């Protein structure tokens, strides 16, 4: 029951402290180095709804998905959450709406407040 560790042990990685979002290690990377504000970031990635249905994933494009870290190009919890990984660290993160998708969801998989579960692989990052 995939969502399971997470949901019950997962580490509360929001400043606001509100459970927002939670967050797994599965495999710890190498290094010391976590990614910054500004840095390119590579990743693997799928999501999963609360009911289980797999709904977005890098691997259905056959590409890793790459992104700027910190420029809201992603959603708030993966701003956030890939800023805690090291490189190669495969981690699981529960989201709350609030930083998610919100009230409104995002059609036309997503519904109004999702709680939503990701398993998130950093493959790289580079200097901003």
């Amino acid at each position: 029951s995939p969502t399971a560790t997470v949901a019950e042990q997962g580490e509360d990685i929001t400043s606001k402290k509100d459970r927002g979002v939670l967050k797994i290690v599965k495999r710890v990377g190498n290094g010391e180095e976590t990614p910054m504000i500004g840095d390119k970031v590579y990743v693997h990635y799928k999501g999963k709804l609360s009911n289980g249905k797999k709904f977005d994933s890098s691997h259905d494009r056959n590409e890793p998905f790459v992104f700027s870290l910190g420029k809201g190009q992603v959603i708030k919890a993966w701003d956030i959450g890939v800023a805690t990984m090291k490189k190669g660290e495969i981690c699981h993160l529960l989201c709350k709406p609030e930083y998610a998708y919100g009230s409104a969801g995002s059609l036309p998989k997503i519904p109004s407040n999702a709680t939503l579960f990701f398993e998130i692989e950093l493959l790289d990052f580079k200097g901003e």
